[PDB]
């Protein structure tokens, strides 16, 4: 897999951001994760976490997997990195997302995320508390 440049246009929520990719605005949906919706428990905290992470980053990168690059809603499907740290992984490690939506051919980082989830669960973090 390869990291490619993008620039933040707007944080949206725990699962998505508006990013400029190849000079075109796009909603990106994070691969392999599910954050609570804003009206659910830890939903606001997941959105706040991603917002800070991406807004504070000097460099945003997107990493597509081997399979579908866009979903049925026209959202890009990627691993998102903020100054080299994967936001997808960071969310799961803090118990602000579950590993979810694991489809064959778009699951390169599945085991990394599951390890992170196991640690959040062991620590009884946020969703796991
Ligand atoms: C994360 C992800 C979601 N999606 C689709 C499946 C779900 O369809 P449905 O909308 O029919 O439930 C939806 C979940 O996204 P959200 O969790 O952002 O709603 O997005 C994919 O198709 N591929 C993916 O990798
Ligand atoms: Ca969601």
């Amino acid at each position: 897999l390869h990291k490619e440049p993008a620039t933040l246009i707007k944080a949206i929520d725990g699962d998505t951001e508006k990013l400029m990719y190849k000079g075109q605005p796009m909603t990106f949906r994070r691969l392999l994760v599910d954050t609570p919706e804003f009206n659910e428990k830890y939903g606001p905290e997941a959105s706040a976490f991603t917002k800070k992470m991406v807004e504070n980053a000097k460099k945003i990168e997107v990493e597509f997997d081997k399979g579908q690059r866009t979903d049925k809603y026209g959202r890009g499907l990627a691993y998102i990195y903020a100054d080299g740290k994967m936001v997808n992984e960071a969310l799961v490690r803090q118990g602000l997302a579950k590993v979810a939506y694991v489809y064959k051919g778009n699951n390169t980082h599945e085991q990394l995320l599951r390890k992170a989830e196991a640690q959040a669960k062991k620590e009884k973090l946020n969703i796991w508390s």
